[PDB]
């Protein structure tokens, strides 16, 4: 026969933004047999099959029936050391290959983010996959002639020295990602929820700093593996944002010329009827509210009112602007666009759905891109998984002074109040949302100078938006210290 015979090209390292190690190429050693020359050393078998610690007969009985084969596996991926245990026998017929498997150093830290390889040491989840063609590399080639018994007869002709794939260095800091794993998962606990995402953005860059999921697996030890717990929830799961995209109909209101923030709503009796649909506010003892009263108050009824008077057309021209239910580039193969509904004439019903974020279905990813727009003066700089060390230009998708003062509106949202989302030190600005319910945390700080923006999302808590303001503030104030940012609240 003449033969290929591919050389195993080492797969290339993915590092934090700092040149940590996510994954790495490990060498293994893969014990193969040539049937063919087994099936003259059957006196050999029982010794090799209990050092594979297969059964005598079932080892016995798969070398018989693949007595014509040329080439097999014994043990795929096998250690070295322990593989050299078997070499050692000088069995007839067994050989091996050094191979490549993935190790993941930070284990289920980062599952989701990094993802793993299949068996072919193919990327086969997150950004494994995504840069499976950067990462993979060239096999390299030597071409064989075979004896009738499978041996290597020589004329060898040019043998290829394979193509080693390029490092990666993600946008993830591997600093704020165990931040964000260890509050999340507490969250979960404490809160008795089903699973939940927490997303980190460098509003600056657009890099992602941190991406975390529970429930999360340990890419390592897939062998107990829950789909579930597969899901990377941040880019696959879509839902209703809701009142986290108040502060986008706020913008909208600002920006029509006819609102600023000292401009009244009357919203009592906390109801309005819309021909047979009502919209219904939880707290109903207000009547005359200004714009940040209506996020305080979370009146549905104030923001709808507002909608009604600038049009829903001016209100989804912002949400699109800012990438809600839009293609985020990422180019994650099974990360979800959602839906952002389009009309030509847009009814009073869904006008205030959408105004108070019912009706449009996102991502946590697209939340925390919109959200970083807004920190980021109105600025929408382009979403990365991988550094960037050189920025590109940002699209102005909200203009800087309306921008300017929905900031300003999210920052007494945090303050007048206390307690019930604040960072000691700090100016955080943010919104709470509520949707079997679902508790959003959107928010960016410093006030000063916005650095971080962050998405907070809670999947069905038991132990009771309030599950997710706390996560929120421990993230915040770790992740902006970690950054060496310095604290704004001055005198
Ligand atoms: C925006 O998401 C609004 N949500 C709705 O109108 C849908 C719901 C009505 C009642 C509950 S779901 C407004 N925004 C918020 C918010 O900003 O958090 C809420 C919050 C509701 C909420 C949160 C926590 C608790 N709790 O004590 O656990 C109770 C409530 N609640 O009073 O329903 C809804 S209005
Ligand atoms: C609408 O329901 C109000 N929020 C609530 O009281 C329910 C909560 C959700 C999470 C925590 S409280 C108004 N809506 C919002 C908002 O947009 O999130 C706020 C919240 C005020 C507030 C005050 C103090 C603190 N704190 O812990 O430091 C945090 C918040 N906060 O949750 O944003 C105005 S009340």
């Amino acid at each position: 026969s003449v033969r290929h015979i591919a050389i195993p090209a080492h797969r290339g390292l993915i590092t934090d933004r700092n040149g940590e190690p996510l994954a790495v190429s490990t060498p293994v050693t893969t014990l193969w047999a040539n049937p063919k020359e087994l099936m003259t050393a059957k006196e050999r078998w029982p010794q090799l099959a209990a050092a594979l610690g297969q059964d005598t007969k079932l080892f016995a009985d798969r070398i018989e029936q693949n007595a014509e084969r040329e080439f097999i596996y014994l043990v795929r991926g096998l250690t070295p050391e322990q593989g050299e245990g078997v070499i050692a026998l000088k069995v007839p017929g067994v050989y091996s290959i050094e191979e490549f498997r993935r190790f993941y150093p930070a284990g289920e830290v980062v599952a989701h983010a990094v993802g793993f390889t299949d068996v072919d040491d193919r990327g086969r989840e997150g950004i494994e996959l995504a840069f499976d063609e950067w990462l993979a590399g060239v096999p390299g080639k030597r071409q064989v002639l075979k004896d009738r018994r499978g041996r290597v007869i020589k004329d060898v002709q040019v043998t290829k020295n394979a193509k080693p794939g390029k490092t990666l260095a993600l946008s993830i800091d591997l600093r704020l990602q165990y931040l964000a794993h260890r509050e999340l998962r507490n969250a979960l606990l404490e809160n008795g929820a089903k699973a939940g995402s927490l997303v980190i953005m460098d509003v600056k860059t657009g890099e992602i700093l941190a991406m975390t999921n529970q429930p999360t697996y340990n890419p390592n030890n897939r062998r107990n593996l829950q789909p579930a717990a597969m899901r990377n929830r941040a880019m696959i799961d879509v839902f209703e944002p809701g009142s986290t995209v108040k502060p986008f109909s706020m913008s909208a209101a600002l920006a029509s010329g006819r609102w600023k923030p000292s401009d009244i709503v009357d919203v009592y009796p906390g109801t309005l009827q819309i021909g047979r649909y009502t919209i219904r506010d939880v707290s109903r003892n207000s009547r005359q509210l200004d714009l940040t009263g209506i996020l305080i108050k979370s009146s549905n009824v104030g923001i709808s009112k507002i909608a009604f008077d600038i049009g829903a057309e001016s209100i989804y021209s912002v949400m699109q602007q800012v990438g809600l239910g839009q293609d985020t580039g990422l180019g994650f193969p099974g990360e979800r666009v959602g839906n952002l509904p389009n009309h030509r004439k847009w009814p009073k019903a869904e006008t205030a759905t959408l105004a108070y974020g019912a009706g449009l279905s996102v991502t946590a990813i697209q939340l925390a891109h919109a959200y970083a727009a807004l920190a980021n003066d109105g600025k929408s700089v382009p979403l990365s998984m991988t550094r960037v060390d050189r920025v590109p230009d940002g699209v102005q998708v909200i203009s800087p002074e309306v921008a300017s003062t929905v900031q300003g509106m999210l920052q007494q949202v945090v303050e007048a109040q206390g307690g019930v989302a604040q960072v000691p030190g700090y100016h955080a600005a943010g919104k709470s949302g509520t949707a079997a319910y679902r508790s959003l945390f959107a928010g960016f700080a410093p006030a000063t100078d916005p650095r971080i923006a962050m998405v907070v999302v809670i999947d069905e808590p038991s132990k009771a938006g309030l599950v997710s303001a706390p996560v929120f503030s421990k993230v915040m104030a770790g992740a902006l210290r970690l950054m060496n940012v310095p604290p704004d609240n001055l005198p």
